[PDB]
This record gives C-alpha cells, sequence and structure tokens, in this order.
C-alpha cells in the first residue's frame, strides 16, 4: 500500500488568447477624472492610453473570452480541459468559484477548478500549477484565466493610482510537450510590505462604520518601486538559472506592466540584449494586475516579432510584496 | 526553459488545528432560530459546533494551526518554500492572507497564494502542494484552510444557521521515499451554480440597502442529492486513480457537509467496517474548506490509527465541484 507510481512527463503553453475591453481611455480622459496632466502619466508611467470595461464586461465575461481565443489557438476542445484556473483579485462574489462558472460556460464540463488570489503575480502562480499537474500525469490540459476589473477596486476620481490601473484578460492553455516546455517556478516575499499594497479597508468594516467605505488599492509606491528593483531582478535571473538559461538565450521578456520605468530598470539592471523583444503594452493597456502578464503574452506570441519554441521570461510582482515568475518556451504563433 | 529537473516523491509530514474556544450546543443556537435540536441533530447530526469570536481572525486561526503542523512535522518557517491558503471567507482583496500568514510564521523563505474553491480548497491545496514538493522546484509546503462560515451566514437564517462553525486547519507537505500523495480527482456540476450561492456580491450590496451582506443560500436537498451521486464515483476514482480500493483504507475524511450525507457516502461506498470515518460534524459543524483539514488533524492526533496507512480525502461542495485523494497518513505526533 505504497501507492501507484504515476508517469510523469513534459508540458507547454500550447495556445494563448485574450480580451481587450471595448472602450480605451486615453491620459486627457483620466485628467478629467483627477488633476493631472498628460504628460506627467506618461513620463512617470509611461501609459499613453488603457482600457476599462464596461458594464457588461464582467470578468467573467472577459475571462470566458479571453479563455475560448486560447482554445482555439491550442487546438484544444473546452471537453479536453480536466482543469480551470482563474487567477483574479477584483472579485465580489465569495462563492462559488468563478473558474467553475467560466468552466461550465466554456462546455468544459470535466473540469474541475479553483480560483486563485495572489495579486500580480497571479499568473505566474496559476501556471506554475498548471504544469507541475499536467507533468505529473494527472491532468492532461489545463486552462489559465487572469481575468481583473481593477477599475472596480480604485477611487478613479484619485490621482494616487487612478491613472495606473487597466481591466482585461489573458488565458494560457497548457498540454503535453515532448521536452521540457516550462521552467521551474520562482517565488517569495517581504512581509513587511503589507503596509505598502493594502486595501483601504475590508468589506467587513465597510459593514460597521460606512465612513471608511468601499475597498480600494492604497499604495506606497516608491516602497515597492525600491522592492521591485531589490528583489525582483535576482527573482528574474534565479528564474533564469533554475531552467537552465541565460539572458541571451531569451527571445522574450515579458514582465508584469506595472511600469515602464521599473521595465526599463528591470531590463537594465538584468542585462537583457537590445534583441529580444521585451513587453510594454503598458503603453496602450495600462496596468491590469495578474492579466498584465497573460494579456501581454497573447500580444506577443500574436506579433509574429518572436518566434515558436524561444525561451520566454515570465515574472509577476506586487502586492503583499510577492513575486512569481518561470522562464517558458513560446508557442507557435497563431 | 530546457532542463530536466530532479523530481522525488512527496506525502503529508504533518498537521495541525485550530478550533475556537467558544462552543455552541444545538440548544444555544434554537434560540436564535425557530427550531428545536432533535430536529437539527436528525438533519445533520450536529450536537455542537464552535463559532469564532472578534478575536480569532482567519488569519490567526491559520497560523495557530501551521505552528501545530510544523510542530508537528518538525519543519522550520525557514525551510517553508510556499503557502497556500484555503478560504472563501476572507473579506480583503489584496494583499494575499498566504503571504500575511507566512510572514507572521516567520517563513520569509517562501512565496505563497490564496486559494478559492469553496468546501473543495483544501483537497485541491493539497494537490498543488504535492505536485510542487514532487515537481522538484519545491521542498516543504505549507497548506492551511481557514475559515470563518459565521461571517457570511445570517445566524437567524432558519436554513442553514445550524450548519456551520469556524475554525482552521493545516498540513505540511515533504519529500517521502515512495508516493504518498495520491492523483487528485476533482470535477463540477456547472447547472448546479443556483443551488449554492451569495445573496449579493458586495457589488449589490454598496448600491443598495436592504440587500444585507452576502450571506450563503443553498438549496439543501439539490446539493443533497448531488453530492450522493457524484462524490460516491469520485471517491472511488481518487481510490483508483492512486492504485487503491476501499478495503486498504485506514480512514475516510469526507468533508464534513453533515452526518446524514457522509452516512450515505459510507453506504454507497461500501466503505468496510475496519475503515474510521470522520464524523466530526458532531461537535465541529461545518467549516467548510477547513473541514476536511481539521478532521485530519484529529484522525492523526486521535491515535485511533498508524501513520503510514492509507486514507481517502475528499471535499465537495460549491458549486457545483469536488476535490479530493488518497494519501498515506503521517505517523501521530509524541
Ligand atoms: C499588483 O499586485 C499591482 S501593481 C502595484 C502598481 N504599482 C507598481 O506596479 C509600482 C508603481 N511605482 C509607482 O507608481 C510610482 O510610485 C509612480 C511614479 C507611478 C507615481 O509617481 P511618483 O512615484 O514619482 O511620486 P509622487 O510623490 O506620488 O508624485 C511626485 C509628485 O508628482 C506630482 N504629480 C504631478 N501630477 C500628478 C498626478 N496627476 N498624480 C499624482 N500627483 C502627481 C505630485 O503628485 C507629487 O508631488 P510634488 O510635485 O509636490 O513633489
Ligand atoms: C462548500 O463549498 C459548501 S457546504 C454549505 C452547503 N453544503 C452543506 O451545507 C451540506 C449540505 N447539507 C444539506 O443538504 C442538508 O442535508 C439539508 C440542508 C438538505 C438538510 O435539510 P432537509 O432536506 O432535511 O429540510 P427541508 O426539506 O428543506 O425542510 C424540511 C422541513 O424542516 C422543517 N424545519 C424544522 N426545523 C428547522 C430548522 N432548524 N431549519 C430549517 N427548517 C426546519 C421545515 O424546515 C420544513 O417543512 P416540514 O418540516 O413541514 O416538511
Amino acid at each position: 500500500p505504497g501507492l501507484r507510481v504515476p508517469e510523469r512527463r513534459f508540458s507547454r503553453v500550447l495556445g494563448v488568447g485574450s480580451y481587450r475591453p471595448r472602450r480605451e481611455v486615453s491620459n486627457k480622459e483620466v485628467c478629467t477624472w483627477i488633476d493631472s496632466t498628460e504628460e506627467w502619466i506618461e513620463t512617470r508611467t509611461g501609459i499613453r492610453s488603457r482600457r476599462i470595461a464596461e458594464p457588461d464586461e464582467t470578468i467573467q465575461v472577459m475571462g470566458v473570452a479571453a479563455s475560448r481565443r486560447a482554445l482555439e489557438h491550442a487546438g484544444v476542445d473546452p471537453a479536453e480541459i480536466d482543469l480551470v484556473v482563474v487567477s483574479t483579485m477584483t472579485n465580489f462574489v465569495h462563492t462559488p468559484p468563478l473558474s467553475v462558472a467560466i468552466a461550465h460556460e466554456l462546455g468544459a464540463d470535466n473540469a474541475g477548478g479553483f480560483d486563485l488570489s495572489a495579486a500580480c503575480a497571479g499568473f505566474c502562480h496559476a501556471l506554475s500549477i498548471a504544469a507541475d499537474a499536467v507533468e505529473s500525469g494527472g491532468s492532461r490540459h489545463v486552462l489559465v484565466v487572469a481575468t481583473e476589473r481593477m477599475t472596480d477596486v480604485i477611487d478613479l476620481a484619485d490621482r494616487s493610482l487612478s491613472f495606473l490601473f487597466g481591466d482585461g484578460a489573458g488565458a494560457a492553455v497548457v498540454g503535453p510537450s515532448d521536452v521540457p516546455g516550462i521552467g521551474p517556478v520562482v517565488r517569495g516575499i517581504d512581509g513587511t510590505g503589507l503596509g505598502s499594497l493594502h486595501m483601504s479597508s475590508s468589506w467587513d468594516q465597510y459593514v460597521e462604520d460606512p465612513s471608511v467605505g468601499r475597498p480600494a488599492l492604497v499604495m506606497d509606491g516608491k516602497r515597492v518601486f525600491r522592492w521591485a528593483v531589490a528583489d525582483v531582478v535576482p527573482a528574474a535571473r534565479e528564474a533564469l538559472e533554475v531552467a537552465g538559461l541565460t539572458v541571451g538565450d531569451l527571445v522574450a521578456f515579458v514582465p508584469h506592466q506595472a511600469n515602464l520605468r521599473i521595465i526599463d530598470v528591470l531590463v537594465d539592471r538584468l542585462g537583457v540584449p537590445e534583441h529580444v523583444v521585451v513587453s510594454r503594452d503598458a503603453e496602450d493597456t495600462g496596468n491590469t494586475s495578474s492579466a498584465s502578464v497573460a494579456l501581454a503574452l497573447d500580444r506577443l506570441v500574436r506579433s509574429g516579432a518572436v518566434p515558436g519554441g524561444g525561451p520566454a521570461l515570465m515574472i509577476g510582482f506586487g502586492a503583499g510584496l510577492s513575486y512569481a515568475g518561470q522562464a517558458l518556451l513560446l508557442p507557435d504563433p497563431p
């Protein structure tokens, strides 16, 4: 009674997809909500425009749309999906899990599903869970969806970060591969950051004293910026070594679109060559939280700017002050 | 990335729990709703449950259960590579509870993320931990299921106020020489979304009182019928993919929805007389994802069963979904 010796295997991203809210919002329109200047929102962040979800574009709608596109690219039917993992931090329904409603809508009635909550690092955590699942021999096809409506958790009328977070969703399908297509994940924390990226309040408080009402992100952007340059850079190189790869091996670098500036710093401290394509979707996407790396990944692969099978470095980082990232073989363009 | 890492096997090395100090008998329950002790016990098997006080927040409960598991496993917080927290009663969008818990615990060398899958949460987390360890990328993983079901039930509503309790349970998983955790089985029934869901989302709360704070609403009979139809075959599947029959079982740890369902599961499943079946609901009530963790901690610490013995664990509920697996039990502590 020593159990069965399951037969592992290899896995990698078979297909990617995404959903981008129809309503685009330029910095000019953002300056009509807050007291800013299109010119500040760009030299500091790097955003020229972001997309904001409309009432009908719930995270479920966006997640199912992003998922379908991923399944089409991978050429996999919903019936073949064994697990659906949804990463989000902007869900106001305690239960049942969003991942179960998405699976059901998609037609994947053979699947299970949890939701996952890890702030910006969410997609890279979900992806490593998917990789481990398939490689364990227990699952063959896994769907990973990162759907966020950050606008629901941020006061647009708050120059703090009202020009920062965008909406949208990204998905990836992982399945069998003859060779390792996803490198080991690397993850870590700062526990002293809890006060750098928290919620104005908890819904529990909202009901007891309305005074501090509806929850919403508040951030000490200097501390996180320094944390990002301090720990995210080393993690990125670790993510590289653990997978047996160097900066020069990459054909792409898809970091969470927190800020083009931080992105410049990262690309800088990391020694990223000029030949390796770097995601900067933040320009017109904004900051989409855990969906950020997924949205970017989808754009990258579907551009032709990079060939299949080539190494790509991904890494999300943020709230709680925690990161997660891994290196992976890009899929063939659709 | 191309690099074949070294796989190992994993098992549960320690288990722990935190049970709120306040015990609430059916008699006290009946002073909150129009009901009787006879009715409650006859319909659920529950005689008493523990209700968390203001100071026993899910983070407090999670930390305490985690320290018991770590103590039992003889593992240092510094040795923890991942912290997975399962919970559906968290009113804080970010940062992740897991990160807050990992910090207070002392495990600053870990990352982690929150998991949300209603009653199936602990089993999904366990399969993530087993996979992480077995993949070679992590050596020790901490899984914590912590809940205050009382925070999302009315307490005055006659329909379910006598079913939930609060509490947390945890488990440490690490390397083993032989497979110590079977493959996870999981599935859903999406047409059952309307049988167990929230009275409203915080979104709808923020827009109109009354509406109340999001509270749990389910269809006894529908959930019970689905569990009997789908969970009995899932339980058998869990044994099969691990290469076991029900007779090699020393224990059965089903989610404690209530003892009447468990009674049917045991009967339909054909669990032999020699197997210990957790019936913790009798004094614990239903604690959602923490149900199985609490029952496992109690089982192991009872001294009724030996380390190494096969145990079947399965959680089931929202919405609808389940996840379960077989595993080799830890030696009881001392
Ligand atoms: C996943 O979990 C989530 S992502 C967490 C997202 N954040 C990041 O990813 C990290 C982002 N790091 C930062 O955001 C940086 O904090 C900033 C640059 C984007 C914000 O600006 P700064 O940090 O440089 O500094 P701040 O002191 O807050 O502002 C400096 C002065 O700027 C002036 N100013 C001008 N116009 C604006 C507007 N329109 N918004 C806010 N104010 C701006 C004044 O704000 C500041 O003061 P001063 O001019 O009197 O010195
Ligand atoms: C993880 O993700 C989630 S777990 C949370 C949901 N899951 C679980 O809770 C476990 C599911 N448990 C159940 O299925 C139970 O098996 C029940 C709820 C189905 C037990 O309820 P019954 O079917 O036996 O009752 P019902 O037919 O709806 O009502 C029958 C009569 O009961 C009378 N009555 C008397 N006292 C009470 C009190 N305390 N509460 C509610 N009603 C009571 C009246 O209820 C009904 O009419 P009648 O008695 O004249 O026929």
